[PDB]
């Protein structure tokens, strides 16, 4: 299984936000921490995306665009599989050192998007989704969102999803009707992921631009990107590739 070799041997290890669990939870002090993480997160992602089998067959300038878009959402499943491994879905587990219990969720004034997240979580445990499987869907995820107009080399990017569907459907296939139900389930689950991306990036966007009255800090490489990019989605000239009518 060379696909699902290199898969594994370029999965990110664990990244720390370096937050103070010593101090009293507070707003400022856990948003900070969550940014400094995305920031972390981010640098992660990159090295990971550029590592995937074929990205280098993407226009240089499409490369950094689909990693740019898909960010958010990459961050959101692979911390939604985190969560079901380590406490089984009952806390967001972003890192080991800022794991989000409900008093958090309702510090940090994510309440409502924590929910949306947590119940992607629990799906990895009512679906028993295997960690191939995960690791499968979460490379798709990185193809799943484009410019309404395209890419620079759209071709190549067709090309390069069309293949890493199929490697989903193989995967599946390997051990299976049963593999229809499941190519749906999945196909569903990585639908599912998209408005809870949507929602987190109306509101890192919203936070933002408020940040400087409300003490949040966002580093460099994302402010950048939440105000060139993000916004390019939330005015629907970007947009998610959805396999099911929406
Ligand atoms: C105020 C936190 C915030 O801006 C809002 C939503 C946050 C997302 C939520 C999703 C996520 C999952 C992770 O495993 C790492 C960090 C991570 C974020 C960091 C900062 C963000 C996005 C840049």
């Amino acid at each position: 299984p060379i696909f699902l070799n290199v898969l594994e041997a370029i999965e990110p290890g664990v990244v720390c936000a370096g937050h103070d669990n010593n101090q009293p939870d507070s707003f400022a002090a856990l948003l900070s921490s969550l940014n400094e993480l995305g920031e972390r997160q981010l640098v992660h992602v990159v090295k990971w995306a550029k590592a995937l089998p074929g990205f280098r067959n993407l226009h240089v300038d499409d490369q950094m665009a689909v990693i740019q878009y898909s960010w958010m959402g990459l961050m959101v499943f692979a911390m939604g599989w985190r969560s079901f491994t380590n406490v089984n879905s009952r806390m967001l587990y972003f890192a080991p050192d800022l794991v989000f219990n409900e008093y958090r969720m309702h510090k940090s004034r994510m309440y409502s998007q924590c929910v949306r997240m947590r119940h992607l979580s629990q799906e990895f445990g009512w679906l028993q989704i295997t960690p191939q499987e995960f690791l499968c869907m979460k490379a798709l995820l990185l193809f799943s969102i484009i410019p309404v107009d395209g890419l620079k080399n759209q071709k190549f990017f067709d090309e390069l999803r069309m293949n890493y569907i199929k490697e989903l459907d193989r995967i599946i296939a390997c051990k299976r009707t049963s593999c229809s139900r499941r190519f749906y389930q999945l196909t569903k689950l990585l639908d599912s992921v998209q408005p809870i991306a949507r929602e987190l990036h109306q509101f890192t966007f919203d936070l933002l631009i408020k940040s400087h009255m409300v003490s949040v800090d966002f580093p460099e490489m994302m402010a950048e990107i939440i105000s060139v990019q993000v916004p390019k989605i939330l005015s629907g000239k970007v947009k998610p590739i959805y396999f099911h009518t929406q």
